[PDB]
């Protein structure tokens, strides 16, 4: 009864998070086993943002540079290195309550939670997606980077997401755990074009299914189409591509709901071209395209973790 | 950078979310100290929802017929109690991740979040309003009875909802942890009308605020009004009055824009009269009202807990 834009419990993160200070700088850092990861750019000073060396800056400091806090207690560092764009700090003490983990590299339109963190310390947490243009819109300040996003299955936290900067209409860039950027984004101050960002067509029908089982039918159509035919106008209206895999994932959604895909794909053409025309879908003016098939499944579900 | 519907992180009220099963029932409790809270129809069967005795069903349990499970751990029940429609479970050990906490009673307007959990596990995180009919729109399904909200003050968890009950139209309905219910509801399965809802107007003039913060400035208008004429505007589209305590709360905001309240008013008025002309705000195509003042503040100075 009801749908919301639902974040995972974040407990399990917040355990994790430290902050780490290099000189001036403070961010967040993540703290697994015996390892602090955070954004390399920590061991950068304000003039170094333009055209760092890394590898150079990171040359000069030493183990004890390194000023890692967990709560009020102080971390020793007894090894530093660079992974991409990410540093892994080596601590004398193993996270005690380090969750099951893993680290994974998602694809356009999927969703995760941010826990976002500022001075080692969780400030709120929230629902975000990994836009087309391999962006996240977030809400992110100054001492933001660090903060994580992440997905949870049973009790497996599953690491996707490490914030390293933003830029202009609340466009945010990060990497993966591993340290690689989502899109061709660098950690530097320079200019950084993000691509013409487009809607992701399949969360936007699964949020439609997710509107029919809550009881909203208004949109529901006579018509069906062909996927060719739908592909046409999702083209122009700056849709994703439907491809055959999304409707494979949403099968299990068409069955519960007795919609199928293609006839979904025809009310959504006709919510296309002409619009709501005052109505609302879901409490929502605007089609809604970051909730994936699972993230519906899983609300209307009532999966637990 | 950037503006998020932000919920608190969970993890201090994730450690306190316990499983109570009485008879058939199974929902969810909360255990601070010795004692477990949740709602009291957990004694009631199918067919005693209609109109119960709840006072004489107490009396036929004992304490060995409530199983109060935590993860794995049985915990041992050795005294019960009701409070209004909440029942106190004393078990035998006091829940060692106890955070600092209190019990209040939120008013119309305040937001908090609430941690869904089934069988004792939490399902996610999301953010409400206590809507002024004294409802709340979340996402509940059935075994989420016992799921509470929340504000976080620095250490301080501000336990202010525990879920009851579902109605038609996604509109849910709870108790403060004294066991009193929001609003004229009873924990009984008859008809119960919701009254009609109203628009938080101080909820919305915050989210302008915050949409200048963010850069969003074509609403501004040219124009000022009075106290008065805007409340004649605002009663006739169903808002909340706005009173001299609310354009006192909304001052600090008013500061740091250079925006006069009633400046803001006077350009709420015109959104109001005639609509948003296809543009958006902060993303949105609806003025929103479920952001407080403080909500406001607190991401846009980035305040931690
Ligand atoms: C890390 O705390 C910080 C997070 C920012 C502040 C956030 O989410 N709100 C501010 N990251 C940060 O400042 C970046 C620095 C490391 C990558 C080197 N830089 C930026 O985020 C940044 C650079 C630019 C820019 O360069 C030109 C133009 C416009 C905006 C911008 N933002
Ligand atoms: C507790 O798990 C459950 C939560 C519901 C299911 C939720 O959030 N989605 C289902 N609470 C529950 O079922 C209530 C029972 C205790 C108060 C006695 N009852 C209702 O929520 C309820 C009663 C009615 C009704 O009576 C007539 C008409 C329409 C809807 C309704 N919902």
């Amino acid at each position: 009864s009801g749908f919301r834009k639902m974040a995972f419990p974040s407990g399990k993160v917040e355990g994790c998070m430290v902050q780490v200070t290099c000189g001036t700088t403070t961010l967040n850092g993540l703290w697994l086993d015996d390892v602090v990861y955070c954004p390399r750019h920590v061991i950068c000073t304000s003039e170094d943002m333009f055209n760092p060396n890394y590898e150079d800056l990171l040359i000069r400091k030493s183990n004890h540079n390194f000023l890692v806090q967990a709560g009020n207690v102080q971390l020793r560092v007894i090894g530093h290195s660079m992974q991409n764009c990410v540093l892994k700090l080596k601590v004398d003490t193993a996270n005690p309550k380090t969750p099951k983990y893993k680290f994974v590299r998602i694809q356009p339109g999927q969703t995760f939670s941010v826990l976002a963190c500022y001075n080692g310390s969780p400030s709120g947490v929230y629902q975000c997606a990994m836009r087309p243009n391999f962006t996240i819109k977030g809400s992110f300040l100054n001492g933001s980077c660090g903060s994580v996003g992440f997905n949870i299955d049973y009790d497996c936290v599953s690491f996707c997401y490490m914030h390293h900067m933003a830029f202009p209409t609340g466009v945010h860039a990060g990497t993966d755990l591993e340290g690689n950027f989502y899109g061709p984004f660098v950690d530097r101050q320079t200019a950084q074009a993000a691509g013409t960002d487009t809607t992701i067509t399949v969360n936007v029908l699964a949020w439609l299914y997710a509107a029919v089982i809550n009881g909203d039918r208004w949109f529901l159509n006579r018509f069906t189409t062909t996927l060719n035919d739908f592909n046409l106008v999702a083209m122009k209206y700056n849709y994703e591509p439907l491809t055959q895999d999304h409707v494979d994932i949403l099968g299990p959604l068409s069955a519960q709901t007795g919609i199928a895909v293609l006839d979904m794909c025809a009310s959504l053409k006709e919510l296309l071209q002409n619009g709501m025309n005052g109505r609302t879908i879901l409490g929502s003016a605007l089609l809604e395209d970051e909730f994936t098939p699972f993230d519906v499944v899983r609300q209307c579900s009532g999966v637990t973790f």
